[PDB]
């Protein structure tokens, strides 16, 4: 059965979030621009046979509305059954601000409301006219009005979540950062910080060590034993890592070409890990080097302190 978490304002949100649209697959130059039908097919697919509450994970920056909004006005998936994630664009501007970005955002989808609005960045855009205590309270007009159902944060160190909280008449619900064995504080301190405030954190790029294991995998503590636990609940690799990162208190932000994995992805609660198997994946995952995919540029000097 499909869990849920629940924010600080009493609204459920579904543990894990198995469709992105970040990702996807274009035969031109200039990917940019071009639209992705086999994104939208995907979207699509996932969201007419994809069990329980799906969880789409979506954002301004991706440039992908139209091949969301397609899938959402064909879909067979009552709103209800859909939880959207979107999120304002700050690091690179292509909107004014919040308020015009959700507004452009629920006309090219279709809907009349996100479940979750987030800022993407705390490393505003030079170019926008607006700082983040400002963004935030456009923020919280969204989701007085009922057209963000939710809102939060994504990428914020403890420093930036203590500039918001100073200011917020609305406490920020989620703060969405890069979390995986390889980077179990994506910033000093972000994780106990976060946990300790009832900010539920998402976990972005939650695979990170399976992207493509290295050839001596097989003699290395981390995958052995990820192989271990793989054959003793007769799940994937992927499902156990997805369910620890849930077993952390953190919710797994996935994605993947493949319906197959969506499927699995959205199972993973399905079975259930031990406290000595989640302690030991924790452990075993801190003995590696850092990880980092996204933010690299900003957060790079954070790498001493993530693991």
């Amino acid at each position: 059965n499909q869990k849920f978490f629940t924010l600080s304002n009493g609204n459920k949100i579904p543990a894990v979030a198995v469709v992105g649209t970040g990702t996807k697959w274009a035969h031109a130059e200039e990917t940019d621009a071009t639209f992705s039908q086999e994104l939208t097919d995907i979207v699509k697919l996932s969201l007419d046979t994809v069990p329980g509450i799906v969880h789409i994970d979506a954002a301004e920056m991706y440039k992908t509305y139209p091949e969301l909004g397609a899938a959402l006005k064909e879909t067979k998936k009552p709103r209800e059954e859909i939880f959207i994630t979107d999120k304002f664009s700050s690091l690179h501007k292509i909107s004014e601000d919040p308020k015009s970005a959700l507004e452009t955002a629920l006309n090219k989808l279709g809907v009349d409301y996100v479940d979750l609005y987030l800022i993407h960045s705390p490393f505003f855009d030079k170019d926008l006219n607006i700082d983040l205590e400002t963004a935030w309270k456009q923020l919280e007009e969204l989701y007085k009005s009922g057209k963000a159902k939710n809102i939060g944060v994504s990428n914020f160190t403890v420093e930036d979540l203590k500039k918001v909280l100073a200011i917020a008449e609305i406490k920020p619900q989620v703060n969405q950062i890069e979390f995986s064995p390889f980077l179990q504080n994506q910033t000093p301190g972000i994780v106990e910080f976060s946990q300790k405030n009832d900010i539920l954190l998402e976990a972005y790029s939650p695979l990170g060590p399976l992207q493509k294991k290295p050839t001596d995998a097989d003699q290395q503590p981390f995958y052995q034993y990820l192989k271990e636990l793989s054959e003793k609940y007769n799940k994937t690799e992927a499902q156990v890592l997805l369910l620890w990162v849930y077993k952390r208190g953190i919710l797994p932000v996935t994605t993947s070409a493949k319906i197959e994995r969506i499927k699995q992805a959205q199972d993973i609660f399905s079975f259930d890990l031990t406290e000595e198997e989640v302690k030991k994946i924790t452990d075993l995952g801190l003995q590696h080097e850092p990880v980092r995919l996204w933010h690299v540029d900003f957060y790079t000097k954070y790498n001493s302190e993530a693991q």
